[PDB]
C-alpha cells in the first residue's frame, strides 16, 4: 500500500550449519502495513533491486532489541556518547534488534538508535491486533546452534525472558 519506513540495514543471513560462518547483508527493508521485506540495494541507481523476501506483518509474534555483541567489528562497534553523517549512516551499523516470527528471529542492525527506536515503535504498532503475540523472548542472539542468553537449541524455542 504506502510505504510507512525505508531504510539501509545490516541483516544477519539465515545460519547454514552451527559451524558455518555468519554472512551480514545490507540490504533495503520496506514496511507497509501489510508486509515487511528487504530488497538488494541499486546504490548505483539509488533505488531497490530484485526483492529477497517479505514477512506478511501478521505472522509476526513479537519484536524488541537484542544485547549487542561482546567483541563486534567496527562495522557495528556502538561508539561513544555524544548531527549526520552520510558515510558512517551507511557503513556502521552498531544497533541490533530482532523481528520474530513462524521461523525464529531475523536480526537487523540499524546504524543509529534513533532509527531503531522508529523502526521497533512502527513495527510495535502495525503488529498489535495480531493473534499470535508472545509474552517472552530471547534477549540475546541465537549463536552457533544456541541462544546465549538460555543455550536452548531450537530457533523457535520459546522466550527465556518475560516482556515488560
Ligand atoms: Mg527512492
Ligand atoms: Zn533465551
Amino acid at each position: 500500500a504506502a510505504v510507512i519506513l525505508e531504510s539501509i540495514f545490516l541483516k544477519r543471513s539465515q545460519q547454514k550449519k552451527k559451524t558455518s560462518p555468519l554472512n551480514f547483508k545490507k540490504c533495503l527493508f520496506l514496511l507497509t502495513v501489510h508486509k515487511l521485506s528487504y530488497y538488494e540495494y541499486d546504490f548505483e541507481r539509488g533505488r531497490r533491486g530484485s526483492k529477497k523476501g517479505s514477512i506478511d506483518v501478521e505472522k509476526i509474534t513479537c519484536v524488541e532489541t537484542v544485547v549487542p555483541e561482546k567483541n563486534p567489528p567496527p562495522e557495528r562497534q556502538i561508539p561513544r556518547r555524544g548531527e549526520m553523517e552520510q558515510i558512517s549512516i551507511i557503513e556502521r551499523f552498531p544497533y541490533p534488534f530482532q523481528v520474530v516470527y513462524d521461523e525464529g528471529p531475523l536480526y537487523v542492525f540499524s546504524p543509529t538508535e534513533e532509527l531503531r527506536k522508529r523502526w521497533i515503535h512502527q513495527l510495535k504498532n502495525v503488529i498489535r491486533y495480531n493473534s499470535d503475540l508472545v509474552q517472552k523472548y530471547h534477549p540475546c542472539f541465537w549463536i552457533d546452534g544456541q541462544y546465549l542468553c538460555c543455550s536452548q537449541t531450537a530457533k523457535n524455542a520459546m522466550g527465556c525472558q518475560i516482556l515488560e
